């Protein structure tokens, strides 16, 4: 069991039973903080690169481009260093010194865009760079790349099936790209044949999944639950496998993350608080009382030292 | 495989082969960042509490006291929250806002001592608090508690034996308390019966182990390799099982940590750089060319965002 590089070491993350949430320990959490770049995104950082290698879109010498300073940026950075690709990430010049320092530490070629342009700035610049030399550059596109949900169908999902001896009844996961919930749901529902309840979680400030499914007006909005609530339906969210959508507000998510640390001794990030707040709600409905609820905790605390988490 | 709390989830950390260090991949690293509080100390945080429970020194209602704002502080904090003990940590008032915030996040009762007194301040204050109510307080004493090396003999060591199919020839580990090298060495040498080479690593700025073994004047000194080089021989370092002592300087350790991130895609902290720099040195001596070298990487990068690592 010696991994030939850090990318192969993804996953096999642990399940812990919660003591101050749910009912008689029906709530259990999967700690995605225990990963090479310390997020769930490592799995997709790994698989998007492996897949682009296998299909020939990524070769020796070609470079990777993207516009993320978030978990996927960090995940891509680790894999690119492990596998010998130069990576360019674009980002607004206004980004935090800390993620600048972290990414520079990882050997990212950081391309800072105009502040005013913000996120749009970064996306366009990466698109421009790709155009400048299409044969030299590859954009992996986490929001639409099937290698994203696929890795979850082959690792994250089966790990849940195995650790719970097939007793998992509910999976609760916050949606960013949608990959986690999609892959996990396909694995357990389709490969293992169990009719679990798949629960997507989004910010009440930006409940575009709920609005879309209700045929209501789509109203995205600002929120602090980093990692989720992109403000649109990403292609990597398979609406067909979602059974329920729960909304959580920023304050509840933050306080719940604090409770996880202070009461459970679990070092979870902002979105982990949101996912658990929603799981706790279902766990306390008599319909879910006797049912095993597994919650994805996407990331670790520390990464949020500069945020409202603290 | 559902852990009844976060303390039971320690270890099972992965081995990764290095590509830009050693010779033909003879250097392999154990990533202790993949742990509940994100350090190697989690194992001892867990075991010191479990052991004090089993022997009756820790009971319901009793409180834990210590004087650490470092990895052991964080580890104790996670376990105490997971298992329902109030924890008091003392520390100089001059400590970083960030570790203050992190520990407060974990529900530590933080007792800040006079700045001028520094470390000595914290130790004395905790000793005072214990004296104030001996029946209410317990100090676990990481430097001398046998539960420290023991956990390494039962988990860390056997994990190395198992992952390498008994092929490990050399273990390289930096010494703080000495628990890691001690426990691992006892496991492989005594329980498995293989005559490996145990290599302790200390800062060249504070090479008290080397000086002591050479019968030279002991000259502890300041350094930046956080986690190691306490400036004395701790009781939890079993000198009898150490075969070799390697010294590394602060700059080399830092640059090596940077290389691990930028070239290997491994998010290691300062002491990981020191441990690898020393492993790389042995790995490039013909006597160790054909031999499998396993290096403990005690902690993850991010924890060092405010340091010279970046």
């Amino acid at each position: 069991a010696i991994y030939a590089d850090n990318s192969y070491s993804i996953g096999n993350t642990p399940l812990v039973r919660l003591k101050h949430f749910g009912h008689n320990g029906n709530v259990v959490v999967k700690i995605e903080g225990r990963n090479p770049s310390y997020s769930v995104k490592c799995r997709i950082g790994a698989n998007m690169v492996w897949q682009a290698e296998k299909d020939g879109t990524l070769t020796k010498g070609k470079e990777i481009v993207d516009a993320t300073s978030g978990n996927t940026g960090i995940a891509l950075a680790y894999v690119a260093a492990a596998r010998g690709y130069k990576l360019t990430l674009t980002m607004p010049e206004t980004m935090s010194l800390e993620r600048k320092r972290l990414l520079c530490g990882l050997g990212v070629n950081l391309v800072l865009t105009e502040g005013a342009k913000g996120m749009k700035g970064a996306i366009a610049k990466a698109e421009e760079i790709v155009a400048s030399d299409p044969s030299r550059y590859v954009m992996l596109k986490q929001f639409e790349n099937p290698a994203n949900p696929q890795i979850h169908r082959e690792t994250t999902g089966p790990e849940i099936w195995k650790d719970t001896d097939g007793k998992v009844d509910v999976v609760v996961a916050g949606v960013g790209t949608g990959g986690s919930i999609t892959g996990i749901s396909r694995a357990i529902k389709l490969d293992f044949g169990k009719q679990i309840t798949s629960v997507a979680v989004e910010p009440v400030e930006s409940p575009v999944i709920s609005q879309t499914l209700a045929g209501e007006e789509v109203k995205p909005g600002p929120h602090k639950i980093q990692g989720i609530g992109a403000g649109f339906i990403p292609k990597n969210l398979d609406l067909s496998i979602i059974d329920r959508v729960e909304t959580v507000d920023s304050d509840t998510a933050l306080a719940t993350a604090r409770r996880l640390m202070a009461e459970e001794g679990i070092l979870a990030g902002i979105s982990s608080g949101a996912a658990v707040a929603a799981a706790d709600r279902l766990a306390k409905l008599p319909e879910f009382a006797d049912k095993l609820i597994v919650v994805i905790l996407p990331s670790a605390s520390e990464r949020y030292l500069s945020t409202a988490l603290f």
